[PDB]
DNA sequence: TTTTTTTTTTTTCGTCGCCCACGCTTT
DNA sequence: GTACTTGCTTAATTGAATGCGTGGGCGACGTAGGCTGACTCGACACCG
DNA sequence: CGGTGTCGAGTCAGCCTATTTTTTTTTTTTATTCAATTAAGCAAGTAC
């Protein structure tokens, strides 16, 4: 009697809404397959575990920030490389004007299929993101530094001229327009960002990022990448020891961190991670500085152990399959 | 929260604004009420909602294209008299149609403020007649060229401040750790406007990731405050019996002694909730 | 029974949006 | 074996890490018309 | 006989057309990690 009139008035309003605005304009959340979270590999296996869902979410915005020469571009090109290996189309908006296409090829990016723009203004760069997002043909877009997205008024102006909150305003407007378009297209958007200092502050952290407050809110994931040491062959510095902290996560629990090696010319050391993950999950035994798999001594030191797993791709397939089985927190299906 | 009214929840990024609204909807669904979620931000995970105790199969969801579409679905559902709670996730993401059709860089002076002002006029009356709660979530922005005031603002202009019957300011104030593993957030809500009762009271609670609000953690702190639980440094004791060392052990005790929990809840309600139910 | 003639005068506002960036030893 | 004093365990509380000092703006339309420049088009004068 | 350059007519996007005011406000702010330090309960050591 009471419950019956409500069910009818609901059905009528759902009819009236779907009439006015189109068919999927309102529905029950259990029946919406568009609203399910789908991920893409980062290249790093330690980072796929730290993110909890097994990688970066499609249809969302992601921010990567950090200090100078910390691996922000290199990480972002390993995401594209792994995406192109699954027949996805990718775009690089290079606002910093500093992409070396030979390095991209050495990291395993298919140069010949990667779309690239070196745009004149910030407004031009963000209009090309909206055009590619609406198309539904591109799967991953990267925007290298938002620090470098100069508004048109600032490019036509003189050095010294004040433009109060202009880049902030442009980013606020861009997120409003993009968020919805990226979700309909199932397109991933990765913003790279530089660090700056905030002055006349209390005792917070003095580090900021460029481009205002909008992108913090709209980002589904935020990563903070840092160089924490050197990788040496005696004298020759051959790479960087790198730490990534998940500073915001809406698809799984945050404040997990990943540690891996970037080697100059190859990129992220995949077999290096697989050792450390093998040790942690008691599939590899560490006796001081001696690594042992099923009794058989694979090597002495991490480099020799890594070199062994290179030579035995059956053993490396076996351990990868096992670690994936165990340690992934939220496997989708 | 008052039925037939408008509520505003604002705060910084990942402070617990969406989590809190989903625990309201979960509670309302357990009293057989119908709820709706307008997701203008395009960032709801249905599996997280289910873990917080929402019935996913009876929760109406809209991912609207424009701000005017979003606010016309709110007006349609309000007039129906069928829906009891509506949540609109970010006001900041309610983009007007001129701005969507336009180019990036185009100025639309006071367009979103005007849209919001108009919506408040049309909604206020329809919600009261239907006895429908409307919760707006808002993001923070910064004012520039200001000395008189604090520099924090909210998006969408000045209408919503005036029409809101309750305004909540939610902030993360620390971590919850199991030694090393950060397992949750320590959270503070200030009641910044209130027409239903006296304002400026605050609430402190824990959000535990994949669980939601820590009920038993609050019940410990309220016990201590109302003298029903005895605290000695870091030692919590109910009627002599040492129920644990630290807040986490005490919380784990009240989980595995559910009769004691119901007895303490009943007394805390009797004392501090001075609006007895029908 | 015969046959139409010719215009007159305004009324009222509605609404914000956005940060940006260190500088420097002292014995 | 039971009663009295101290060490350690685990947790939470409060202080301190600090050093002090700021100034900059610009954008429109619900609704209108006339002028100006720069753009486009298609055909003929001239040249190969 | 076709291609290049020039001529004239027609059309799209931007912009410019001109007052005020007497000259205001806030009620307070945001925030963060590491260390020293302290205090009560259980177990260890001591005493009857
Ligand atoms: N073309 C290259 N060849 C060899 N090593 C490189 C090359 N480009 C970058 N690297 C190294 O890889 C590491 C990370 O470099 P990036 O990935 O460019 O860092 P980044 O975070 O983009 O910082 P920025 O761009 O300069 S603003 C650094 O140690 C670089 O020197
Ligand atoms: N799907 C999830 N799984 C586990 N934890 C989550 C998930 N979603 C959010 N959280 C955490 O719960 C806390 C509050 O998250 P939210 O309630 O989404 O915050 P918010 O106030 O909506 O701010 P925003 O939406 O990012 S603009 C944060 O520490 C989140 O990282
Ligand atoms: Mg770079
Ligand atoms: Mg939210």
């Amino acid at each position: 009697a009471i419950d019956e009139n409500k069910q009818k008035a609901l059905a009528a309003a759902l009819g009236q809404i779907e009439k006015q605005f189109g068919k999927g304009s309102i529905m029950r959340l259990g029946e919406d397959r568009s609203m399910d979270v789908e991920t893409i590999s980062t290249g790093s296996l330690s980072l796929d575990i730290a993110l909890g869902a097994g990688g970066l979410p499609m249809g969302r915005i992601v921010e990567i920030y950090g200090p100078e020469s910390s691996g922000k571009t290199t990480l972002t090109l390993q995401v594209i490389a792994a995406a192109q290996r699954e027949g996805k189309t990718c775009a690089f908006i290079d606002a910093e004007h500093a992409l070396d296409p030979i390095y991209a090829r050495k990291l395993g990016v298919d140069i010949d299929n990667l779309l690239c723009s070196q745009p004149d203004t910030g407004e031009q760069a963000l209009e090309i993101c909206d055009a590619l997002a609406r198309s539904g043909a591109v799967d991953v877009i990267v925007v290298d530094s938002v620090a470098a997205l100069t508004p048109k008024a600032e490019i036509e102006g003189e050095i010294g001229d004040s433009h109060m909150g202009l880049a902030a305003r442009m980013m606020s407007q861009a997120m409003r327009k993009l968020a919805g378009n990226l979700k309909q297209s199932n397109t991933l958007l990765i913003f790279i960002n530089q660090i700056r200092m905030k002055i006349g502050v209390m005792f917070g952290n003095p580090e900021t990022t460029t481009g205002g407050n909008a992108l913090k809110f709209y980002a589904s994931v935020r990563l903070d990448i840092r160089r924490i040491g050197a990788v040496k062959e005696g004298e020759n510095v051959v790479g960087s020891e790198t730490r990534v902290k998940v500073v915001k996560n809406k698809i799984a629990a945050p404040f997990k961190q990943a540690e891996f090696q970037i080697l100059y010319g190859e990129g992220i050391n995949f077999y290096g991670e697989l050792v450390d993950l093998g040790v942690k999950e008691k599939l590899i035994e560490k006796a001081g500085a001696w690594y042992s798999y099923k009794g058989e001594k694979i090597g002495q030191g991490k480099a020799n152990a890594t070199a062994w797993l290179k030579d035995n791709p059956e053993t490396a397939k076996e351990i990868e399959k096992k670690v994936r089985e165990l340690l992934l927190s939220n496997p989708n299906s």
